[PDB]
């Protein structure tokens, strides 16, 4: 039971979420099909009906346990802001449900790999050395994309792309992940305070908190190690407060097995610890590219 | 377009440069904006970017026409000289670019009301004799502070000290000065040679060309001196060659208009012609500040 002033929102925040209202009678939503549980509630299984009258299969995310008029705000923000992008590697928005009785809701394509991490470390697909190479290089396209809209990504990591039927990999902002064995997704950071996944975050912005494109591309090139590595969690045997001393040190995580040279070169290159000396994404398309296009497997 | 080998600059001078770098990310120069010309280079406004996005209005001080590693190196050291002082009335640093391609730059809060000469000879301002004594009051508790640094200015006066936009001076070393209908700031001292203030030293400089906080101490009292003429030039109908036998002479700047007889009297003491028998910064303080509380005004 919620009930929402919906005249305590931001008007222009309201009229936005207007040119994406979803229909009165087109969405299904599937309680008896979780897909993940997070801070802010539940991720279901849905059926979208399009314009038409076909039947599309969507990823239904609500909003459960609201306290204030804030936390709708921000649900809602974060729905429009990836309503302005459009692009093959950026994960795009089917639309948002918002009325002054019930749950908020935010649809979304279904996708169906899932996460990057789960399905690169599942041992029935067998992703060639070239594949990962391909997924790392559709990575690059999305976050190109994102750094020419002067969007700020924060949390780039395998877990957060997902994967779709073609093998499109899908740039997102989930915030969930799960394990080999589990059945749901759960909430990686905490409710409260700031996101910091500090085995991503660039050397910067573990001292200083601040995130730039130059940070994505740091974790862009740990991204890039997730995926040579099949999912392996990175600096394992390290523990997340000593870090930042780890990395002023100079060291930096090992060239995975059948990684080519020339693209853990590009890892170090994302890794600098000077942020204005590491590539910009068009540079890394351009160099994966081309690496990628010479490649035999 | 200028190279600079940071191997050739001392390193433990890089090093606490380091401790206050600023991300080429981060800092905005307007160009278009010029505050003031040097003989090291130019002051622009500027706009820095708080450690998570917010917009500070700076003024950024460059190094151009550099002609050898020495002057990097000197500009460089002003800058820390800057960062180790902590003090409401003692000016300080945003931030340093220091990079292999380009000009270096030292990043400085932006003083509302520029300088304090400018600001009390201004006529749309209105400043009573008691908050021209309060600007004396705060310089005075500036250069205690630094004095207990045990750091020698060499060069107060009024056009050295800013003024924010809460009213507090900031005393500092800026060099630059401009009069009353120019745009933009210039030179006070000559290019090359000492930097010689003559209506602002102590008589034992002027002959002895060495400075103490003692000298700082009969600046200090030509600074009371101008606040309290509301910038008039001191020794207007004296040659910059006679000064100093003019002060052997025993003659002093007269008493201002308005100026209280135990203010005038702290000036004097200022003035002794032996520097040990001069006020301290801190006897100056407690005798401003006695001034200042049984004043009505
Ligand atoms: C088999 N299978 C299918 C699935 C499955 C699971 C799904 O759940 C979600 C996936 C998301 F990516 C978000 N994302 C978001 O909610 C947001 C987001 O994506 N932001 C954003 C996006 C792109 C940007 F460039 C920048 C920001 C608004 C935050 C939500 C979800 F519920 C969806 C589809 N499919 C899971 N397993
Ligand atoms: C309206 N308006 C605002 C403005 C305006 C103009 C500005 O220009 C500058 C002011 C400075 F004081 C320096 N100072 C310096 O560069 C140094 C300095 O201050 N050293 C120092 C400081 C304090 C000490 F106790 C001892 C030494 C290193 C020499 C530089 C500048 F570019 C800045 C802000 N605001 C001008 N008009």
């Amino acid at each position: 039971t919620v009930h929402i002033d919906l005249s305590a929102l931001n008007p222009e925040l309201v009229q936005a979420v207007q040119h994406v209202v979803i229909g009165p009678s087109s969405l299904i939503v599937h309680f008896n099909e979780v897909i993940g549980r997070g801070h802010f509630g539940c991720v279901y299984h849905g059926t979208l009906l399009d314009n038409d009258g076909k039947k599309i299969h969507c990823a239904v995310k609500s909003l459960n346990r609201i306290t204030d008029i804030g936390e709708v705000s921000q649900f809602l923000t974060e729905g429009i802001i990836m309503k302005d992008f459009s692009h093959p590697n950026v994960l795009s928005l089917l639309g948002i449900c918002l009325r002054s009785e019930g749950s908020p809701l935010v649809v979304l394509p279904y996708m169906k790999h899932g996460d990057l991490r789960n399905f690169i470390r599942n041992e029935t697909h067998n992703p060639t050395v070239k594949d990962l190479i391909g997924f790392g290089l559709q990575v690059a396209k999305g976050m190109k994309y994102l750094a020419s809209k002067k969007f700020v990504h924060r949390d780039l990591a395998a877990r957060n792309c997902m994967l779709d039927e073609k093998f499109t990999v899908k740039v997102a902002d989930f915030g969930l992940a799960r394990d080999m064995y589990d059945k749901e997704y759960y909430s990686v950071h905490n409710k409260t305070g700031a996101k910091l996944p500090v085995k991503w975050m660039a050397l910067e912005s573990l001292q200083t908190q601040k995130f730039t494109t130059k940070s994505d591309v740091w974790s862009f090139g740990v991204l890039l190690w997730e995926l040579m590595t099949r999912g392996a969690p990175p600096y394992p045997d390290v523990n997340t407060f000593d870090i930042t001393v780890y990395l002023l040190q100079g060291r930096r995580l090992l060239q995975p097995e059948y990684c080519p040279d020339p693209l853990y070169e590009v890892m170090l290159k994302c890794w600098h610890p000077k942020a204005e000396m590491r590539p910009s994404f068009s540079e890394l398309v351009s160099r994966i590219s081309a690496i990628f296009s010479t490649f035999i497997g």
